[PDB]
């Protein structure tokens, strides 16, 4: 809601802002979006089989699309990110592997090398789920000796971690540039 | 799109309608949503689980919602329901029996009890895909000995059927009640 709004209140400026939001089909991403309150989820289709749901706020823009199903289209996309977070379903211990080749394939792109990473790592509630700590293993976030990243448990659903991992990446951008 | 506004033109009283587009998830109702070009797609979560897309046009609110996978809140949708769209993948062969029941039993809910019928047999466009006939049989729309209902074929990315079908539809609705 507002804790929300305050957050990115210190981010606003004349210079048009993006915040990627990306993972895996079902891993929380249009929930968290509906869950911030920063404005209407609008769909488009850029191109056919190319869903993104964006969230605009100011000048910062909340922009989502699943991954795994890369693509020419998405660097358009990647000229303005500032931060990129990835969600991951931490109790899908099935596809996390998948998870990390598609957050290994982001990381490699030319304009999205100096963008700060947030991993959310959702559905904490669910009995199995791994944590924190299983998912940078799998995900070997600590091998990323190169940029700042950072992983926050949550449950996109009660919604708690979005403010505390918000507020990092909000913190970021603010001496990001 | 313009083509599209025209269509439900004559249908705008201060009446709030509501056009109820379902089926499975990958049938193609976000497409056929964008195809119409009537204003922006917003999704909502009423319920966790529950994501609804809706564009809006006037006195018109076209809800859509994958089905398959009845409850308490689709009954006060239910409770001012004109049409009932309901698209399927004509290609996908497998799930046509769940298409099938869930049709069936949206049918059995009193609300929707007026409610024109339109099928959009969907994805026309692939070599595999059922045509109308086939569908017509496998959905048994012949069983439906107590509504008005229509069966049009279409390929939702090149938008090929969507006025035809939506144009039946519009007629149904333009002597209603
Ligand atoms: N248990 C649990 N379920 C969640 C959580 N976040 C999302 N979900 C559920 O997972 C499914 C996928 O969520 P969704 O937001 O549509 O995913 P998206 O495909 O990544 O855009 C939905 O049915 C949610 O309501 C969470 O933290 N915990
Ligand atoms: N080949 C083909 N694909 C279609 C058609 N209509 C939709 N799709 C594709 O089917 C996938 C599912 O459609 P979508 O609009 O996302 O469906 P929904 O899950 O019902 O909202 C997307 O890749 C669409 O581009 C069609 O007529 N032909
Ligand atoms: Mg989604
Ligand atoms: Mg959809």
């Amino acid at each position: 809601g507002n804790i929300f709004a305050n957050l990115f209140k210190g981010l606003f400026g004349k210079k048009e802002m993006r915040i990627l939001m990306v993972g895996l089909d079902a891993a929380g991403k249009t929930t968290i979006l509906y869950k911030l309150k920063l404005g209407e989820i609008v769909t488009t289709i850029p191109t056919i089989g190319f869903n993104v749901e964006t969230v605009e706020y100011k000048n910062i823009s909340f922009t989502v699309w699943d991954v795994g199903g890369i693509r020419p289209l998405w660097r358009h996309y990647f000229q303005n990110t500032q931060g990129l977070i990835f969600v991951v379903d931490s109790n899908d211990r099935e596809r996390v592997n998948e998870a990390r080749e598609e957050l290994m394939r982001m990381l490699a792109e030319d304009e999205l090398r100096d963008a700060v990473l947030l991993v959310f790592a959702n559905k904490q509630d669910l009995p199995n789920a791994m944590n924190a700590a299983e998912i940078t293993d799998k995900l070997g976030l600590h091998s990323l000796r190169h940029r700042n990243w950072y992983i926050q448990a949550t449950c996109a659903t009660s919604g708690d971690g979005l403010y505390e991992g918000l507020d990092w990446l909000s913190n970021q951008l603010r001496n990001q540039k």
